């Protein structure tokens, strides 16, 4: 047959219309991994090698986690309820030194991986060292992922300085692009330069130019806290932004994670240079880093994004929390209860990931041509009945185990909720393991 | 056996010791639905009739779901994303006109019941009309419950005048107090005086007297939001906490939902009345009413409790995760991360709302003596997987679909994830059923 899977489902939320944000009774036509048509299942004359037939689910697109540290999932929960700086320094930079290496990436990344594809995510952002073993365990697993290679000032086990870190994340680009099992691109290699307080000048203008020959998406951390603001004020007179901008730093190509410090003059020059904000709530307030204005930003037509951050300070890497999180939280904030919609914010956690980390292009919305990136959701559960608008569901009552398929370039990495590609049992086995290890050497 | 049933399993988080917030290797003795003896596995010299192994669980209280309003279960996500205004005149308001008799009640009620048993709930606050219809589905399922008949200054179908609301809180009262399948007491009737602005200086006294002579708990909104303050300012030139203790309506049998408008008096007053504090993170959000000061208010020894509110408006009644909210927001609204750690949440969401029902000498915590209203929590999945500190986690990173079980009064309505005494096909097809007729009458 022309198409290899329709896909039967009662609701079908495309992000994307190709004027309501929902569709009834349509079908999904996937080919080579690839969405050939989304059509009502009365009138489609495609046929399709293998049907499957979902009744009352909704499927769209799967999340984009558009920022994370997919490896420290075996940190999780390490060191709950303390301060940024104890938190830091008495038992994550510890911790770090001491357990981090490839091993350590590989077997948190696929812990990682497995918990994301459980909870309906298809793309997550990571910023991490060893990007390497992440991408190589994204590779296996089949889920699409953005590895923001990190650079810094300063020496860890990883790198022992700018220029390093730099060339790691060449090489790693490198490897890549000419990986025997990455053909179909499903593994993309950035700069995750971690925050102007801890990357100079120098190797920033390096990365503006490297990632630009190199087609290499950016991620940074910009105005996550008031301290971080007011040090680059007494240090270089400018706020953040404003130091990014005038190096030309901030292109539509950089994604800029937290912005809880927000003024005109920053939302001015984010219209100006075109970059993506990645807003991580739960994050945000477990640290107590502050509270990024999105209705604000949403207003003022900066592309947004979601992201869970690391399993030490959320604890978990689930998207339909941290999306509900968003929408609530933002309602608050901005003391407007129609801010953020439920739309807007399931936007955010796909379409605008996509955006951000550069890849809206193939992935983050239903379209014909784009990726087949879908996850199904089952609202035949107690929690979730009645339902009234599937679309306000999926963000204020519904919760991750109801995904009960996932598929990445057409690939169904979770079959009635069960993983195809990694072990859970063994996953867990190894994270005790780890535990251990991290408990008492 | 002197015991009727053993528990085994690696954590319990009693809430109340009896210096470590957890214990190893312990087990819970039951009998009678009352807790005998919770000791170490190995010493444990008290035979059982049942024993059950759990392994790698933790078991706590049930959740004390201190506010909310379970029938409108059946108005799930009616409309979302709209101010309280257009929210309340052109949706929930004539749906309740429309649909809510007690019919709607007995089957919304079964509904929640059930949700909140597979999310770990053992006791649950109503408050709402047809309490009799709430109290009885509470009876059937073997659920605790504290029934707030509603006392309004006006008409609804359900009432038409103040006196009558009291007249039928103490016919329901005394029904109650007489019922056949209620000996053992789990279900309690109180007072619902909605809000200040939507009751009297009258009844509000009788309400004062009455729930003395019968022995009541009070349940009433305060300071939910600035306008409520404002209008009482204008009207009574006192702030509603002021008006209530000065007609001696404040005590420590009165619980006080939302108070997200927060000055030093209202402090005061309420550490000189006793009166608890409901706080409803999710719904307060939700609808832009405000903060809940509740690391403040915890500082100032004021007794604090956790609700969901009602399923339009959060809309779920999943108490892992109003707790987590309630965590992770009171850590950003005191810009402190320690603010409100893991134990102080659990305590919140079990004891807390024992405290604010009245119930707290029963039920709350895991004491020798206290009812076996108890849930486990099972920690072998791949998103709770590595774990530290399980207190933590339970607030951080626990799905509730992991609650394996759940006992009220040492009776079983959860076993292995299923539900005991409900029928969860027959609840769903109900619950369409109600969304058809509501959708289009
Ligand atoms: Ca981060
Ligand atoms: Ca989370
Ligand atoms: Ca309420
Ligand atoms: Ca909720």
């Amino acid at each position: 047959a022309h198409a290899d899977l329709r896909i039967n489902s009662h609701w079908i939320i495309p992000i994307e219309n190709t004027v309501s944000n929902i569709l009834i009774d349509h079908c999904l036509l996937i080919k080579d991994g690839i969405i050939l048509a989304i059509e009502p299942q009365s009138s489609c004359q495609i046929p399709a090698t293998e049907t499957l037939d979902l009744g009352q689910q909704v499927l769209m697109p799967g999340w984009v986690n558009a920022h994370g540290h997919a490896a420290m999932s075996l940190f999780r929960g390490l060191a709950d309820d303390l301060p940024l700086m104890t938190w830091l320094q008495e038992h994550v930079w510890p911790a770090e030194a001491q357990h981090v290496d490839e091993h350590f990436v590989k077997q948190g990344t696929e812990l990682a991986i497995a918990e994301m594809i459980q909870s309906g995510t298809t793309t997550f952002a990571d910023m991490y060292f060893y990007p390497q073993q992440s991408g190589e365990a994204a590779l296996a697993a089949g889920i699409r992922a953005v590895c923001f290679a990190p650079v810094l000032d300063f020496p860890t086990n990883y790198a022992q300085n700018a220029d390093e870190y730099i060339r790691k994340a060449i090489e790693c680009n490198d490897r890549f692009n000419n990986h025997p099992m990455n053909e179909q691109g499903l593994v993309q290699i950035g700069f995750g330069p971690h925050a102007p307080y801890t990357v100079s000048d120098e190797p920033l203008k390096e990365i503006t130019m490297l990632s630009d020959q190199l087609d290499m998406p950016v991620q940074i951390h910009l105005h996550e806290t008031d301290f971080e603001v007011s040090e680059s004020l007494e240090t270089f007179n400018k706020r953040p932004t404003q130091r990014l901008a005038d190096i030309g730093f901030l292109n539509e190509r950089v994604s800029c994670v937290h912005m809880t410090q927000v003024d005109d003059g920053d939302i001015k020059i984010l219209q100006k240079t075109g970059a993506s904000i990645i807003h991580c709530p739960e994050s945000n307030l477990k640290l107590a880093s502050g509270f990024c204005p999105i209705a604000k930003l949403s207003a003022a037509n900066i592309p947004l994004a979601i992201g869970t951050d690391g399993a030490a300070s959320n604890n978990d890497l689930d998207m339909f929390s941290e999306t509900k999180t968003a929408a609530l939280l933002a309602k608050g904030v901005s003391q407007d209860a129609s801010a953020i919609p439920a739309i807007e914010a399931l936007t955010m956690a796909t379409l605008g990931g996509a955006r951000a980390l550069g890849i809206d292009d193939i992935t983050g919305s239903l379209k014909p041509g784009k990726a087949a990136d879908i996850q199904a959701i089952d609202l035949n559960t107690l929690s979730s009945q009645p339902v009234f608008d599937p679309v306000s569901h999926m963000v204020y009552c519904t919760k991750s185990t109801q995904v009960s398929h996932v598929w990445v370039n057409g690939r169904c990495l979770l079959k009635n909720g069960e993983l195809t590609t990694l072990n859970e049992e063994t996953l867990i086995n190894h994270a005790k393991a780890w535990a251990s290890a991290i408990r008492t050497p």
